[PDB]
């Protein structure tokens, strides 16, 4: 029996003894194509959709402080992978993103700033914990634990905006040089929990896909109940080999995961229960922390559309990636 | 305005308004390997291990009859289709699941040649229709349904030796000209059916279906998907190979790859179908049986040799489509 890591909160800072994956750089074509979305997006004059359901041209808002802070370097390079170097996808997947935030409620960059998503409105549906954010992993990602047995509350819409916000947090955990999550996802019942409309898959795809490109840079799964697990082996090796190194089906999560980053019920050395009233108040928290400090660097560098989260994210007193 | 039609036992032929696909006709170079197949499997003198578990040189026995009844033309195809034509693995995994079927229970093509696995044995397995053999689907392969759903009993070897009963009985209700079954799987959760309150099954099942069951799953129909696997099912879709991903449907109605009267209702079809074990399952046993009755009698009537033909041995032509070279 070995001595396991108390935590009951999540883990504020990635730890110096993993290190941040170096950008590939950008061939002379697509710096060019980086330059006409930020000359883009710059724009003093720039109006956009009010909601993406709901767009017309005819109903425009220009953009507010907190949408340009959005708007970042990696924004950019996230929606111009997705888009395979389309120019004109990549401008329009963008704004229809832009338009989408605006109408679901997280356009403000918090609730701080007038979001309608707040962690009062969905903070009863993470009460068992079927979502946590906590630890990081080999490649410094930050980790969501998705633990769909453990599920409390009825279909609702309330779960997808759940679903966001946790989605929102996890990204506001990013170390500064990583822009990707990890998903840790634990297929068991916990009968622990009592089990209580529109299924929400269709939205939560269209939400993924759409408004959340490029976000996914590992998913492991465990406790898979058989009949799943025999067709996702039967048909691992017909996945495309990129795709395939991203997914893990049922190995051990120490090789893709540090063990004191890693709660132990998955072979880690963390010993972690959720205990909503301790861990929700500090998720929102630090959170916020997080999101003050990025917001304050984006003032203090002009507030201007196209900064690298690699410097709002950061300490260094000067900008690793100066606007053009 | 809806009007069902009544049925509650396996529809026993294949109807003469669905064509059976035909056959892409063996090339020059693929028929020479198929020659070195049958004459391995043969030869008279042949011996096979006893399991393939505890496969050993010293322990072996020839091939019984109803072993060189299994040993079709076809058979030998999917072997050769499944090992990308390799001469060697195609023989070696042919042998090694002869030797697999003789330790699971099954050698003997049905109980009433000696098999362990028995209608009575497996029969509980069933008794809520979790599994349900029922119709043909557009290119006439017939059609199992699974309804994990509707799970009954607890986890056990008995839950294997009844999934490979039930798909031993979806192939023998394979018609004349096809070999390859379609699998319907409705997700949903059934509160009507008790659930039981301990080694998983996955590992087994993944083997059995991989080695020993090669080139038998034409067709894959999902429903009633939870929606986080549905969401994964979608994200991962277009990353499958085109080949095979053209062989399964992830929330599409069945409609489009069942005939209506050959599905049932609650998947949008006119078969209004109710599982009544007392009635489905003797049922199912029956005629599984009259067709490996058929199917061995044809057999002893051709010479009783390996490398017969399946659309011989099920079909009812008074000579062969495919004599033996
Ligand atoms: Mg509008
Ligand atoms: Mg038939
Ligand atoms: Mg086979």
């Amino acid at each position: 029996p070995k001595n396991l890591i108390n935590i009951d909160k999540p883990i504020k800072e990635l730890p110096a003894s993993i290190a941040i994956p170096k950008e590939k750089p950008l061939t002379g074509e697509q710096q060019k194509m980086y330059d006409e979305v930020l000359k883009h997006f710059s724009n003093p004059d720039l109006k956009v959709y009010t909601s993406e359901k709901n767009k017309s041209e005819d109903d425009l808002k220009p953009l507010e402080e907190e949408e340009k802070a959005w708007l970042t370097r990696e924004c950019f390079l996230r929606y111009l992978r997705a888009t395979k170097w389309v120019l004109k996808d990549c401008i329009d997947r963008i704004t229809m993103t832009l338009a989408w935030r605006r109408e679901f409620g997280i356009s403000h960059l918090g609730e701080e700033h007038g979001d309608k998503i707040t962690a009062d409105l969905v903070a009863v549906e993470n009460e068992s914990g079927k979502q946590v954010i906590l630890g990081y992993e080999n490649d410094a990602r930050p980790i969501l634990y998705l633990k769909p047995g453990r599920q409390n509350t009825k279909t609702s819409h309330r779960q997808v905006q759940h679903l966001v916000f946790m989605l929102e947090r996890v990204i506001d955990f990013m170390p500064a040089g990583q822009d990707s999550l990890a998903l840790l996802i634990d297929f068991k019942d916990y009968p622990d929990v009592p089990k209580v409309p529109i299924g929400v898959g269709k939205e939560v795809l269209h939400i993924l896909q759409t408004h959340y490109p490029e976000r996914l840079g590992k998913a492991l799964l465990t406790n898979i109940p058989w009949l799943a697990w025999t067709f996702l082996k039967l048909i691992h090796p017909f996945i495309d080999p990129l795709t395939r190194e991203k997914l893990v089906f049922d190995e051990p999560f120490v090789k893709y995961v540090p063990k004191n980053e890693l709660d132990s019920l998955y072979g880690g050395d963390l010993k972690f229960k959720y205990n909503h009233d301790v861990y929700w108040p500090a998720l929102v928290e630090t959170a916020r922390e997080k999101r003050d400090h990025y917001f304050k660097r984006f003032q203090s560098f002009g507030g201007i559309v196209g900064l690298s989260e690699v410097d709002l994210r950061g300490t260094h007193e000067k900008l690793l990636y100066p606007v053009k």
